């Protein structure tokens, strides 16, 4: 298991996201959502020069699943992945330079919703979640487990026994206050409300 | 000088939205701008990994350049920039896969509005444009000119004389009706109204 220092502006904008008052916690949906389609648009891409590369799972999809007994929300796409290059720059994002400008944002009276503009609408999570863990597979490296409780840190290890094929998987371990994000209900609400259409299916899972 | 034939649904695509009557055409500039941020975050995004990807040009910004002699409105960035390769898959775009999907969603209720979320908002430039250029530079390769005033063809040939150092210009000669987007006033009114939090300073050009 290696350990890694947040890009420090990183660890503000999550202190940010944590402290902040801020009662629309449900675009973090949202931008995991726009994520995934962003994935998945690259991964249709790089298909138009080089098919082989969907040689790793043809289907361009993105799936929903909640789970109340482990009280988490798992968002699954099948998008290009991330390398472990990628995941040691704080998960894939432009951090230091978005977060900057995010900031910048915000003074001249951008609110939180908007921080996918600034590419690190990922850190979103942190509205709902107590720990993250990223599960990815990409083409061209093995599948790694990225996962962070905040506190200025985050951990990078090989993750082996469940491989994926291609992706990313998003797995959010909520806050107890947070189970709202569990209910069927709220799920097709919230994705019906803010990403009703999408480049890609949906898939909402059913529990027990 | 090359010809293609624009894939059938991008052909469609087009022929909507030349055709349909929708009023709302300043969101053409929304879109080439969030097509900007997109680039430039890529080009930061990389150089996170290879600083020597910066050799073209450090400075990630956008001009917005009317010319009311010429009847064009140029938006330029210095962002990743297209490949030769980039330009023959429709100016770099997913458009068969992307342009299906948006056609279901204007089927179900959505509106030419959202075309950005199916990674063909380029393609808005048609709302106020009669022919579109783009030049680019990227790293990788030489400058190219693609160019299209529909009719469902595009050319591309090599660009010289006029070197960018790296990114891309999309020149939108406009239809002789829609003059007011080389208006200060009128451009200033839908960047702030449509792109006011971008992650990269838009600077735009006086004339005379």
């Amino acid at each position: 298991v290696e350990t890694f220092a947040f890009q420090a502006e990183i660890a503000q904008l999550m202190s940010l996201i944590i402290n902040t008052f801020y009662s629309n916690k449900e675009i973090f949906l949202r931008e995991l959502i726009s994520n995934s389609s962003d994935a998945l648009d690259k991964i249709r891409y790089e298909s138009l020069t080089d098919p082989s590369k969907l040689d790793s799972g043809k289907e361009l999809h993105i799936n929903l699943i909640p789970n109340k007994q482990d009280r988490t929300l798992t968002i699954v796409d099948t998008g290009i992945g991330m390398t472990k290059a990628d995941l040691i720059n704080n998960a894939g994002t432009i951090a230091k330079s978005g977060t900057k400008a995010f900031m910048e944002a915000l003074q001249a009276g951008a609110d939180i919703s908007m921080i996918g503009q600034f590419g690190v609408g990922f850190y979103s999570a942190y509205l709902v979640a107590e720990k993250v863990t990223v599960i990815t597979k990409h083409n061209d490296d093995e599948q790694y487990a990225w996962e962070s409780s905040a506190g200025g840190s985050f951990t990078v290890r090989t993750d082996t026994g469940e491989p994926m094929g291609r992706g990313t998987k998003v797995i959010l371990h909520l806050k107890e206050d947070q189970t709202e994000y569990l209910e069927e209900r709220r799920i097709k609400e919230i994705v019906k409300k803010h990403s009703q259409f999408i480049g890609y299916p949906i898939t909402l899972f059913v529990e027990k």
